[PDB]
């Protein structure tokens, strides 16, 4: 039983998949933005949040043909070093026993205008966005897993 978690801003978990969408006009793909809320035990902590990795998506084909994804929570940008969100940031309202954040935007961005490995290319492309939170001043993990998929158009 984790002491912190991210579920969408209606009670449910996280999604564990998104598929990106395609914008031809710019060859690139339109940010993906879920409504999240924290839950937590203690509403005096705060919450530390990073990747486990930085994200890209791997052409299908190809996977040195990589384009590299961003990540943004409480409109604060992700990164392998972990950030603090402080609990008077995220306005914590009782939920029976535990208590609950108000709505946080959790946004995913790949950007097709930074392909590394070779040239943009049409068709699939794949990649984990990893995303781990921890309550400040606590040690215990809480991993969600987000498999992204997105097709280029040609």
């Amino acid at each position: 039983d984790p002491t912190v978690d991210l579920l969408q801003s209606d009670g449910s978990a996280l999604p564990n998949s998104v598929a990106l969408t395609y914008s031809p006009a710019v060859n690139n793909f339109e940010a993906h933005t879920i409504n999240t809320v924290v839950h937590t035990n203690d509403s005096d902590k705060g919450v530390v949040v990073k990747l486990s990795a930085d994200p890209v998506l791997s052409n299908v084909l190809n996977p040195t043909l990589q384009i590299p994804v961003s990540v943004n929570f409480a409109g604060k940008p992700l990164s392998t070093t972990g950030i603090t969100i402080d609990s008077n940031d995220l306005n914590f309202a009782s939920s029976g026993v535990n208590k609950v954040s108000s709505t946080q935007k959790l946004s995913i961005h790949a950007d097709a205008t930074r392909v590394t490995g070779g040239a943009l290319t049409a068709g699939q492309y794949q990649g984990l966005v990893s995303i781990i939170l921890t309550k400040s001043t606590d040690n215990k993990q809480v991993e969600k897993t987000i498999s992204v998929t997105a097709s280029v158009d040609p």
